[PDB]
Order: C-alpha cells, then structure tokens, then sequence
C-alpha cells in the first residue's frame, strides 16, 4: 500500500494515524526556556511510531487554512496561500517538512535538515505535539509539523 493523498485523507477523516520511522520534538531547557530541534527514530515494536493526521479547515472569511487542536477555543495552526507557510496565534516553536508524496507507509516524513536525531529511548507520547496536516482539495501538499509543548 502506498500513502497516497487518497490515503492520507482516509485517515484524516476519521482523526486516525499513520506510521513514521522518525518524529520531531521541540525539546526544553528547564533552566533557561531555552528550546532545541531534535528528532528520534521510532520503533514499531515500541508503538510510538504512529503520528496523527488531521485535515485543515478552509476558513474563506479569513482566507485562510485552519486547524483546531481538541478542545481549544481558538485555531491553533494557521496556513494562509499568501504567505504562505505555518503560522501561530501563540509564540510557540514549529518545525515542518512537506511528506514524501505517496511514499512507502512509514517513510513518508524526510529527516529534517540541521535537526539532530538523538539515539536517546523514546520519549513519552507526552512530550510530543506533532501532526500531519491534510489540505482539503490537496491545494497544498500534506506537510509534518511539530510544535513546541502547550
């Protein structure tokens, strides 16, 4: 099987997930706030593997694309065709990388650049705020983003 647009969307319909071989992280300094881009190589046997793929939201009165995490009372990621590029109300951290178009089921998100892969075990699913946001009519191509903590 292959993570065709097709696919992408079956799974983002149904707020459901696909496999990644490597996810990203904004990780934190708890003595300065600073924060850094590192990635890690999942394992399938772990099961953490897995990363959440969500479809955008056309918002033509602000002509803009949207998403809205669970539960928030406001869009949390912003994607407006005149930049264009992934924007925040808030002054979060945000990394991201267009998928590998249909691409085999697990290597679809390429490694970042200058983003170090630590060989560190997986953290926990907690410590991680990742998405893979789907355009409605594919006006965009699919793209991996990873947010600092809320």
């Amino acid at each position: 099987m292959l993570l065709t647009p097709e696919k992408l969307l079956e799974a983002a319909n149904k707020q459901g997930t696909v496999p990644s071989r490597v996810r990203y992280q904004w990780m934190e300094d708890e003595e300065t706030g600073r924060l850094k881009a590192v990635g890690y190589h999942t394992s399938m046997e772990s099961g953490r593997d897995q990363v959440r793929v969500r479809l955008l939201k056309h918002d033509f009165p602000n002509n803009r694309y949207e998403f809205w995490e669970e539960g928030a009372t406001g869009p949390t990621i912003l994607w407006t065709p005149d930049n264009p590029g992934i924007e925040l109300p808030t002054d979060t951290a945000h990394g991201e990388q267009p998928v590998i178009p249909s691409a085999i089921p697990g290597l679809e998100i390429p490694e970042m650049d200058d983003v170090s892969i630590l060989a560190t075990p997986m953290p926990d699913e907690k410590d991680f705020r990742d998405y893979i946001l789907v355009f409605p009519e594919n006006a965009f191509p699919p793209i991996y983003v990873y947010l600092s903590k809320l």
